[PDB]
């Protein structure tokens, strides 16, 4: 207890929590209130080559138990968030993250390049998301463990520099095992981030008998309070399958306790998504004291202390 | 006059509701006490070939949320099941589904050539559980498309009938289409129940820093609220993939609205797991007048008038 700063990929943070990629992120007035929030770090939301403006609304709807989106990724484009980067972002205030998630390998490819020297001249932190558009007869890239080899190849090959990958949950052990042995191939991935939404839920009103956003058909991925548990199962299957990376972990945090048990499954930070949008970035003050208060009734006074500690019975 | 009433599969059920696999149906004195509740049907714990113990315990726990589980298919074997329906189940009073969860497709073949003629004979209903390990580190067999179509090539053979498969959930619209256009290929399956748990989430207990069950280090299916949007998108997805069979909705009914939930997204039987397990039997008789109340307030006198027919935005 007393304060909660950590160190982590050659960067100094006042505290392992940060938003979740794509809440509170998406235009330089987002970017600069993340900044004079209390989180240890921020991440921008995911980004294409060129601008989009998404999907049609209602796209996202939050309930007491979580929230449902669909956004499509609408976003100011690469050349802002490498602006962002590059220029506007104050690094004495805490570490920045860029989330880009390109359409093709190839605009990933192009867009890493870019970004290189500004992470070698300014330490911008790259976060590849490994989620992508429904193409018919293909399922999402990390969903398909030979292609998500490739993009991997591809991105350690173009980037050069240590970088960490945003995963789907997986639900499956046989998963856990192939795919943490893929990213063990790649050396440059130094954080996997544990997990997007769950994938494709769908939520409906009984008042008015419908869905409740409007693309898909209402199908959209789930975040909060219903993906807890698969969240700290992902966090714990790759904190143990990656013993030489750091697990970021992601998924239902609404308080101190939540980010206690993601740390005691193996996160190093800890990222705020739904609970973060209802409550707006307020919520990092009260993350951390209601932390360091576990902490200290518990008698720990680091992270170190607990982190990937959780207990099996026998 | 308003009415739960349906008439599928040659049979007649009094309300949609039943057990879900796995809830109260283990013993005799189990199906017993489903035979005297309320419910519209009773299904029975999957079962094997020979008897098992099951995993070591404590292997369920239950939240506020939902529940954990690890059980390690306890069952008391296939003869067990199957003398029950030929020799003890009281047809007069509802339906009889009977679970079968072979650990290879050889297993499974048996015991549906055995079952078949007592289908025959007696109309107790087939649900085949393909959320079930065949090679270990391979996915489960529903996760694995190719090995799906042989288990349902080999048992529409063996058993010559009208059956049921009991799906896990899936989170990717490519799955969803795979999955569908396996199923559709088998003539002989007339039902698909979604959901099984979400697979291989893990609960923390914040004071003990321990998981919550024993077996595979905490790791276990997720069931309950954690679920029910989940849920919901399976069974839509299913109900719009597969016009030529019915759907059954299984996963985080706790309510009659829970339950119009999964009605409008096309559920014909809805099953009810974490819930029963926690609240017993005298649920049905809470659902249904709750449902009831539901269609009285909204002027639907069947559940004809709204199966399926969840709206969507434009
Ligand atoms: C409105 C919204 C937009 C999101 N956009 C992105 C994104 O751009 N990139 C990404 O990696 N994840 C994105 N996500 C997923 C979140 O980063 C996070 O993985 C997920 O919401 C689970 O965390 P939670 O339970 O705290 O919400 C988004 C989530 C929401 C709710
Ligand atoms: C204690 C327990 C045992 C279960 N056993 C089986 C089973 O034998 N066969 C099966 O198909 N599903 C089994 N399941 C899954 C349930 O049938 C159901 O699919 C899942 O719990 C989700 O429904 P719920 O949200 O109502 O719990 C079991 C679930 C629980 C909680
Ligand atoms: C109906 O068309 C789409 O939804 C769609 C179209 C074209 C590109 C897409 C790209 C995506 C990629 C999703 C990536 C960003 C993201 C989003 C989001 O921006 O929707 N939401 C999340 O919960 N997690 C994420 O990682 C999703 C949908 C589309
Ligand atoms: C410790 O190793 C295991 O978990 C295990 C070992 C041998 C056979 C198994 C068989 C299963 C099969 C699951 C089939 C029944 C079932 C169960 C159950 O009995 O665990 N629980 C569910 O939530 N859904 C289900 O469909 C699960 C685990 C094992
Ligand atoms: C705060 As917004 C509307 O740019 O995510
Ligand atoms: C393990 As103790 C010293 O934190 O009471
Ligand atoms: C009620 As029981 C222990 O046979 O599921
Ligand atoms: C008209 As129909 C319920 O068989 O698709």
């Amino acid at each position: 207890s007393m304060c909660l700063k950590l160190n982590l990929l050659d960067h100094v943070f006042a505290n392992p929590f940060m938003n979740a990629a794509g809440v509170l992120c998406s235009t330089e007035e987002d970017l600069r209130c993340m900044t004079a929030s209390s989180s240890g770090a921020l991440v921008s939301k995911s980004c294409t080559s060129a601008p989009r403006d998404g999907n049609p609304e209602p796209r996202y709807m939050a309930f007491p138990l979580g929230s449902i989106n669909s956004m499509g990724l609408p976003n100011l484009g690469f050349d802002f968030y490498l602006k962002y980067a590059s220029d506007l972002h104050d690094y004495s205030k805490k570490p920045l993250f860029l989330s880009i998630s390109g359409l093709s390998v190839e605009e990933n490819v192009a867009m890493v390049r870019r970004l290189a020297p500004v992470a070698q001249e300014k330490g911008v932190l790259l976060e590849l998301n490994l989620s992508c558009p429904n193409v018919p007869g293909k399922p999402q890239v990390a969903y398909d463990f030979e292609a998500m080899r490739t993009y991997l190849q591809q991105v350690s090959l173009a980037y050069g520099l240590p970088f960490g990958v945003k995963m789907p949950p997986y639900f499956d052990i046989a998963h856990f095992d192939t795919a943490a042995a893929v990213l063990n191939e790649f050396p440059l991935v130094k954080f996997v981030t544990c997990v997007n939404s769950v994938g494709n839920g769908l939520v409906i009103d009984a008042e008015s008998e419908s869905v409740v956003i409007k693309p898909k058909q209402g199908f959209g991925g789930l975040g909060g309070k219903y993906i807890l548990p698969t969240a700290l199962a992902n966090v714990n299957a790759f904190y143990r399958r990656c013993p030489d990376k750091l697990v970021f972990g992601c998924g239902g945090v609404y308080s101190g306790e939540d980010a206690f048990l993601h740390i005691l499954a193996g996160a190093s930070m800890v990222q705020v998504g739904t609970a973060l949008q209802e409550e707006g970035p307020g919520i990092f003050t009260r993350l951390e004291d209601e932390l360091l208060e576990i902490m200290a009734r518990k008698g720990y006074r680091t992270l170190e202390e607990f982190r990937g500690r959780v207990k099996t019975i026998e």
